[PDB]
C-alpha cells in the first residue's frame, strides 16, 4: 500500500511514506552534524549520515504505524557530489565526506585547468572542471588519507556518492550501484557514451575498482537488510540526486520544461529530451534520469549559495534569531531597493563559474537596515536564478513560459513574487515543497509496478500556488541592471 | 583664572573649563537632533544647536563650581562646512542648518563642473567641488527657500558656518565673524588673497552681505552678553574649525606635523607651514590657523564615514547593543582579516573623492562572524588613513616618521596598534583625546594673555603613549592590498 522515500539533504535526513494517491501518509525528518575544518572546507561524516537515515526511516514507521511489509518500495534521493570512500570489508569511511559544498580540493581542479583539460573533460561529462563535484574530492582522498591509494589500487576501496552509500548500508554490503544521474556528477562519468570514462581515471589515477555499477533511475537495485526495515526484504527501486529527482516530481518530462528548487543552494534544471544540449562555460550539461530504456538530458544552473545565506545571517552575522525570521524582516524593509548581496561564499555558480569570487555587499547607505539587509540577501537567490534561466533561454533556443518551483526556501510568497516579477515568467510552486522526495517515490513506485505510468498522469495533480509577473518592465530593467553591476563588482575583487 | 572652550561637534556639543595648566576642570556634552528628510540629507535645527551649546555652557560651570567672571576667555571650534543662513532681524534661521555630511546639493556642485569650474575653484579655494563645503550649500538654501534669494539680495540675510552663527548668538547679534579655518572651508573664500572670492560668489550668485568677517583664530571678537554667561561680557578670542583647533591643540605647529582626529569622520590634517603644498586635485589645502600676524596653511584628507560607520552598526543594522561594544566584538575576531567593509555611505573622501561610491563589503565567507564584520568595519578609517598619508608623503617629498591622534575613537588601543602597524609609521596618541577643545581654549587663552606664547612651550605638553609598528611587510603590504582591491571595487559599482 505505500512507497518510502529517502531524501538525505545537506544539513539534514528525511524519510515520507507516501499512499497510492501520491499523499504524505508519515514523515520524520533529523539534522545531522556538519563539519568545518577549514574556511572553504566542508564535510560530513558518512556514518552520522548512514545513522540519521536510520532514524527517519524508524520515525516514519514509528509515528506513522506502518510497517516494513507494507512498503513496495523504497526511493532515495541525495545531496549530490558529496563523495564517500569506505573499506569495503568493514563498510567504514576511510575518512569524512567531502560534500558539493566543500572546496578543499580546488588546488586539484586548479591543476586539471592548468594542464589543459577543460574542453576534453566537458566534452565527455558536460561538467565544468571544478572542486563542486566528485573526482577531485576523490583525488584530495586518496592524496591526503595515509594508505588509501594503495588501498584503492589493491582493490579494497569503494567510492561512492551518497546514493550509493546509502543503498551499500541498506543492503547491508550487499550491492554497489548508483544511478546514471548521480554518475553524471562525480566527472569521472562520459554521459554521451554511458559508461565511466578511462581517461579521466588514469589522469588523476583513481583506480576503477572504486566505482559502483550505474543504472537507470527507475529499477529494483537491491532488497533491504536492515535494522529499521527488519525483516522485510523491501525492493529499493528508484535512485536521482535530489535535484533530478525534484525534476521528476515535478513532472518536468517534456523536453523544454524547467523547475528550480529553493533550498541551501537553487538548481534549475530543464529537461533537454533524449539528446544532451551544448554547454558554453556556463550551464552544465547533464543526465536527467533514465526510464523505459530511455535516458533524458538536461541543462543546470547551480547557485551553490541560496538557504545557506540565510543560514549565515543567523550563525555568521548573528542578524537573526531564526531563519523563518528572515520572512518577516524583509517583509518590512522600507530602502528603495538599491542593496545588492552577492553571497558567493564559496565562488560565483552558473552562468558565471568563477571559483575566486567570495560574499560582497553593495549599495550601503547610512540608512540601510537590518530589514533591507535580510531582503536584499534572499533577492540574490531570484536574480541568479534569472541570470541562469536568460542563459538557459539564449542556450537552448527555448523561450520559457513557466518555471516551476519548489523546495523549503520557496515557501516565502514574496520572494516567489519577486522572483516572477524580475524574470517575467510565470512561476508556479508546488503544493508539496518536499517534490524531490515526491520525485524518488515516483521512480521507485513505477519500477515495483506501484504506479503503471507516467500518464497515471498528473492524475494526481493537488498542487497549484501561480506568482504571475506584475512589476512593470522599468522597475524590473532597473533591478537586474544594479544585480548585474554588484556581480560585475564582486568579480572584480580578486584579492 | 581658567579658560572655557565650546566645541560644537556632528552629533553633540561639549563645554570643558581648563586652568593654567590646561587640566580639565569641568565639562558637560549634550546630543541634540539630528534629521535625515532624504536618503543622503543630513541636517540640524540651529536653534536646537544654540540650546545644546547654553546647556554644556551651564553644566560646565555647574559641574565645576567655576563662575563665569572666573573665565579669561572663550575659544569656540565646531563641526565645519555645516551652514546656517539666518535673518539678522529676528535671529531666526530661514530653514534647518545643513551638515557638512549631507549631500542634498550635490546636484548645484555636479553642474559647476559640467559648466567648467573645477580648476578655477581648486586654484582659489583649495578645495575639490562637492557638496560637502558650504559653498552649495548656501545655494541650496537660496535655490529651495521661497523668498530667500530676494531677502539675501536686500541684506537681510547672513550666512555662517556654526562658529559664525555660536558667535552671532553669543554676543546678542552684535558680532558677525568667522575665522580663516572655518572660512577657508567654506568654498567661498579665497584662501592665497585672504579674502572672500568675488567670482565664485557671482557665480554661486551669492550676495557679499551675507557673508561675515573673516579674522584670525586667535583674537578678541567681542564678549558674551548671554544666559549661561550672564553678567560678564566674556571675552569670545579664539575660534577654529574643530580639525583645525585639534591640530593647534596637538601643538603640530610646525611644517611637516601632523594629525588624524577619529571622530564621526576622521581627518588626517598636515601642517605645511606659510606656504602652501600643491595638493593634487587629490588633498585639500586648507588653511590651519591664522596668529601672531601669520597665516599658516594645510594639507588634509577627509574621510566622511569613520565612527558614523559604527552608529551605523548599532542603529542601522542592530548588529551591535551600543557603540563601545564594537571595540569588544572586533577584539573578539578569529577570522584571518579578510573581509573589507569600505563604508563609503555619502562617497568616497580622500584621496578618491569619488561621490557615487556607496557602502560595499567584499571577502565574506560562511565562516565570517559579527565579530569579524565589526573588526573590518572598524580598520575602515585606518586603511583610508593610510591613503591619505602615503598621499601626503608622495605630494610633499618628505617621510612621515611621526602620527599624532585623538578622538573618541583614537581610545580603542588595537585600532591604533594597527594603525601603526598598517602605516609602519609611530603613532603617538594625545593624554586627553579632547585635544580639540584645548586647541580652542590654547587659541582664546594666547589670545587674552592667559599663556603668553606657543614656547610657554610643550611646557605644558603633559604626554604622550606611543604606539609602535610592529607587524612584518609582508602582513602590512598584504592587508593593505586587499583594501585597495575593496576600494578598486567599490568604485566599479556604479549603478
Amino acid at each position: 500500500n505505500y512507497v518510502m522515500a529517502i531524501d538525505q539533504g545537506t544539513t539534514s535526513s528525511r524519510a515520507i511514506i507516501f499512499d497510492r494517491n501520491g499523499k504524505k501518509i508519515g514523515s520524520s525528518q533529523k539534522e545531522f552534524p556538519q563539519y568545518f575544518p577549514k574556511s572553504g572546507w566542508v564535510e560530513h561524516n558518512a556514518n552520522e549520515i548512514w545513522n540519521s537515515v536510520q532514524s527517519v526511516i524508524a520515525g516514519a514507521f514509528i509515528e506513522s504505524g506502518i510497517r516494513p511489509e507494507a512498503i513496495a518500495g523504497i526511493g532515495i534521493t541525495n545531496q549530490r557530489e558529496t563523495t564517500v570512500v569506505w573499506d569495503k570489508t568493514t563498510g567504514q569511511p576511510i575518512a569524512n565526506a567531502i560534500v558539493w559544498q566543500s572546496r578543499q580540493s580546488s588546488p586539484i581542479a586548479d591543476q586539471l585547468k592548468v594542464d589543459g583539460h577543460t574542453e576534453m573533460i566537458h566534452e565527455k561529462t558536460g561538467l565544468v572542471i571544478d572542486a563542486y563535484f566528485s573526482a577531485t574530492k576523490v583525488r584530495w582522498l586518496l592524496d591526503n588519507i595515509e594508505g588509501a591509494q594503495e588501498k584503492a589500487d589493491n582493490g579494497e576501496l569503494l567510492f561512492g556518492t551518497i546514493d550509493s552509500w546509502l543503498v551499500w548500508k541498506l543492503t547491508d554490503g550487499q550491492v554497489h550501484v548508483t544511478d546514471y544521474s548521480n554518475a553524471s556528477r562525480t566527472m569521472l562519468y562520459n554521459i554521451h557514451k554511458l559508461e565511466w570514462d578511462q581517461e579521466i581515471l588514469d589522469l588523476l589515477n583513481i583506480p576503477s575498482s572504486m566505482l559502483p555499477e550505474v543504472k537507470s533511475n527507475s529499477e529494483v537495485y537491491g532488497h533491504t537488510r536492515s535494522y529499521a526495515f527488519y525483516g522485510s526484504e523491501v525492493p529499493i527501486a528508484g535512485m536521482a540526486g535530489d535535484q533530478q529527482a525534484a525534476l521528476f516530481g515535478q513532472m518536468a518530462f517534456e523536453k523544454g520544461m524547467i523547475k528550480n528548487t529553493y533550498g541551501t543552494g537553487a538548481f534549475i534544471v530543464m529537461n533537454t529530451g533524449e539528446e544532451p544540449q551544448l554547454s558554453d562555460n556556463d550551464l552544465l550539461t547533464t543526465i536527467g534520469y533514465g526510464i523505459n530504456g530511455k535516458v533524458y538530458y538536461a541543462l543546470e544552473g547551480s547557485i551553490f549559495v541560496a538557504g545557506s545565506a540565510i543560514q549565515w545571517l543567523r550563525d555568521g552575522l548573528r542578524m537573526i534569531e531564526t531563519s523563518p525570521q528572515s520572512e518577516e524582516l524583509a517583509a518590512k524593509a522600507k530602502g528603495d531597493n538599491e542593496v545588492y548581496v552577492v553571497p558567493a561564499f564559496t565562488g560565483l555558480g552558473a552562468p558565471y563559474w568563477d571559483s575566486e569570487a567570495r560574499g560582497a555587499v553593495f549599495g550601503l547607505t547610512r540608512g540601510t537596515t537590518k530589514e533591507d539587509f535580510v531582503r536584499a540577501t534572499l533577492q540574490a537567490v531570484a536574480y541568479q536564478s534569472k541570470d541562469v534561466i536568460d542563459t538557459m533561454k539564449k542556450d537552448s533556443g527555448i523561450d520559457i513560459p513557466l518555471l516551476k518551483v519548489d523546495g523549503g526556501a520557496a515557501k516565502n510568497d514574496l520572494l516567489m513574487q519577486f522572483q516572477a516579477d524580475i524574470l517575467d515568467i510565470d512561476v508556479q510552486r508546488a503544493a508539496n515543497l518536499e517534490t524531490t522526495a515526491l520525485g524518488a517515490a515516483y521512480l521507485a513506485g513505477l519500477a515495483v509496478g506501484f504506479w503503471k505510468d507516467l500518464d497515471e498522469l498528473k492524475s494526481m495533480a493537488e498542487e497549484g500556488q501561480m506568482f504571475t509577473p506584475e512589476m512593470p518592465a522599468e522597475e524590473r530593467d532597473n533591478l537586474y541592471e544594479g544585480w548585474k553591476q554588484a556581480v560585475a563588482a564582486t568579480q572584480t575583487f580578486k584579492f
